[PDB]
């Protein structure tokens, strides 16, 4: 959907810009929650981008195997911001080692992983507006 | 959810009881649909009980990260009765290698999986009630 393509996005090019390199609402409560997530919670939880080490041989399938670690003991709202903040993470480590041509193909792997195995949970759950009311 | 788990342990003491060891109209269509599978389409995957080689030993996320490759592209009826069927093909196994126990254990399992990934997908698509009406 077009609709998780422009929050992965909107997610990945504020994470970016921050480091240095409509559904305002939704795009603001997410842009908050990861940072939450990065100041307090990333520590406690086990660092996934130590299972992926990111290159351009990199497959969807390795990133789908390491998101699934995530989301083993179900789906939450915390374990999606986890999931954004996680794209936010390689992206930023993808323009460090000077392989910003991965930026776009994490996009890719990102909205495509939320389409194919989050959007059902995210409806069934009362929508972005419902995370709004959590976590905004 | 009590739902899932009856639907379990309907379809695991059938497939049982066919090789020789309320919801009625949801149990009845699983049941035949899972016979379908195994007539027809169980040839036409890969075999996942080559992968797991169940044991006493077998944890949870073992049985998890084999299932996970049923539905790697996402979540479908079809999906869903090769799921029952995988589950019923392990009882079958595990009560011809004398390990009856781990019948008991495969139901929590399938249940657990059930409520923890499939559920959103099923509610999202029409519910038990939908399953029936295309595959019963
Ligand atoms: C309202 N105001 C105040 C605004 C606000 C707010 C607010 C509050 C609380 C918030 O988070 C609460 C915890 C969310 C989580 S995360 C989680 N597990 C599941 C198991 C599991 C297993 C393996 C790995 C991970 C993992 O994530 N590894 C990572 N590696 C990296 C590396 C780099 C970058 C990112 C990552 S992520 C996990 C994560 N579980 C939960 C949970 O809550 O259940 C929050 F985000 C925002
Ligand atoms: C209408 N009336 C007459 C009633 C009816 C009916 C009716 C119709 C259609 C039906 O299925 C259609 C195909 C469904 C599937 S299966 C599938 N892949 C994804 C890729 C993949 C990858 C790896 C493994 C597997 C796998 O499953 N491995 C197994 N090993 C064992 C071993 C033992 C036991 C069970 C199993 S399963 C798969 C399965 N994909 C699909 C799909 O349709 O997308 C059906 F079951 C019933």
């Amino acid at each position: 959907s077009q609709s998780n393509r422009e929050l992965v996005v909107d997610f990945l090019s504020y994470k970016l810009s921050q480091k240095g390199y409509g559904m305002a609402a939704v795009k603001q409560a997410l842009r908050e929650a990861g940072d939450e997530f990065e100041l307090r919670y990333r520590r406690a939880f086990s660092d996934l981008t130590s299972q992926l080490h990111i290159t351009p041989g990199t497959a969807y399938q390795s990133f789908e195997q390491v998101v699934n670690e995530l989301f083993r003991d179900g789906v939450n709202w915390g374990r999606i911001v986890a999931f954004f903040s996680f794209g936010g993470a390689l992206c930023v480590e993808s323009v460090d080692k000077k392989m910003q041509v991965l930026v776009s193909r994490i996009a890719a792997w990102m909205a495509t992983y939320l389409n194919d195995h989050l959007e059902p949970w995210i409806q069934e759950n009362g929508g972005w507006a419902t995370f709004v009311e959590l976590y905004g």
